[PDB]
DNA sequence: CCAGAACATGATGTTCTG
DNA sequence: CCAGAACATCATGTTCTG
């Protein structure tokens, strides 16, 4: 049902954790781009079907604590 | 010469406050739309030149409190 | 059903026009 | 010099393809 990391609607199990499309996509982004991904708040943002686009940086490190992976 | 909202280099006086060509835009931007935008930290998001993207929130309170206006 | 590519959509910032 | 439109670009999100 719900996305781990942002919590709107999941679409399937991707990168071994329940996520969205969205998440799923960013995620994979992520980590295969240089990014320099930086919070502008405390490192602790709230990830939201909303929020998420404020913070890569918060939302990167979310997936990465809910499990996500490459393999 | 500062931007008000960001730091960045102001271009000229705009809206009433001095501030660089990035806030100009976004300024009128928001007060143009129906937007309604949600911080994800604890509404003091830092905005500078880097981070000005993060919170759309933020970066319009900061416009506002600077005093920026249609006129 | 899921990974990855592709195709829209966004928001943003610099240039152009009045 | 400034407002407002237009243009380029980039990050994100959905649909297509393997
Ligand atoms: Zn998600
Ligand atoms: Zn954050
Ligand atoms: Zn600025
Ligand atoms: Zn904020």
């Amino acid at each position: 049902k719900l996305c781990l990391v942002c919590s709107d609607e999941a679409s399937g199990c991707h990168y071994g954790v329940l996520t969205c499309g969205s998440c799923k996509v960013f995620f994979k982004r992520a980590v295969e781009g240089q990014h320099n991904y930086l919070c502008a708040g405390r490192n602790d943002c709230i990830i939201d079907k909303i929020r998420r686009k404020n913070c890569p940086a918060c939302r990167y490190r979310k997936c990465l604590q809910a499990g996500m992976n490459l393999e």
